[PDB]
């Protein structure tokens, strides 16, 4: 399983896409994961949420023209989800935070 900063950071960039084991938010609720429950492991053993757009409402990212950003769970096992998230651009600036989004470093 590919689930951490730098193993997900280089797959990004050698494939454009998330690994097998990613999951979006809406698919997560398809096969039964509800916020707040932390049953994402059980519904869906071995995956994680990520692919789902960030709006960085708060301009802590930098801007640009026609620049979007996406979001991943990272370190995930099971249970309710954690802090750690990498966020990715469309035109590949790759950041962690362990905070919740309080804080970023850029990785790529």
């Amino acid at each position: 399983v590919i689930n951490t900063f730098d193993g997900v950071a280089d797959y990004l960039i050698r494939y454009k896409r998330l690994p097998n084991d990613y999951i979006t938010k809406s698919q997560a609720s398809a096969l039964g994961w509800v916020a707040s429950k932390g049953d994402l492991a059980e519904v869906a053993p071995g995956k994680s949420i990520g692919g789902d757009v960030f709006s960085n409402r708060e301009g802590r990212l930098p801007s640009a023209g026609s620049r979007t950003w996406r979001e991943a769970d990272i370190n995930y096992v099971s249970g309710f989800r954690n802090a750690d998230r990498l966020v990715y651009s469309s035109d590949w600036l790759i950041y962690k935070t362990t905070d919740h989004y309080a804080t970023f470093t850029r990785i790529r």
